């Protein structure tokens, strides 16, 4: 048997972040208060913006519906 | 660049045609005229009970949400 997931490629948009939030990349701060990195549509990674080209562009999560 | 694709295993439930359908495995009628193959929940692959055993497990589509 298998889960089932949703296979692509990340989808990176600039996000306010309304709370202290770290980098999943490089563990650094997420800079300021506003737009201070972006998440990912999908799977909700975020990211600088310097760390976006820095990540592999796989993007996967369990459908857990 | 990827296509987001659900990947997992099928999910087939026992199905009731409304007009004549084919398997999907073996290319011969789904008999009847009720509960007479399987359609996977997920892909909509349709079979016949005894081809249930003789597909493979892999169910896969393309997310065009
Ligand atoms: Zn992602
Ligand atoms: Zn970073
Ligand atoms: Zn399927
Ligand atoms: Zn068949």
């Amino acid at each position: 048997g298998s889960r089932r997931a949703s296979v692509g490629s990340h989808r990176f948009k600039v996000f306010n972040y309304m709370s202290p939030t770290f980098c999943d990349h490089c563990g650094s701060l997420l800079w300021g208060l506003v737009k201070q990195g972006l998440k990912c549509e999908d799977c909700g990674m975020n990211v600088h913006h310097k760390c976006r080209e820095k990540v592999a562009n796989l993007c996967e999560f369990i459908v857990t519906d």
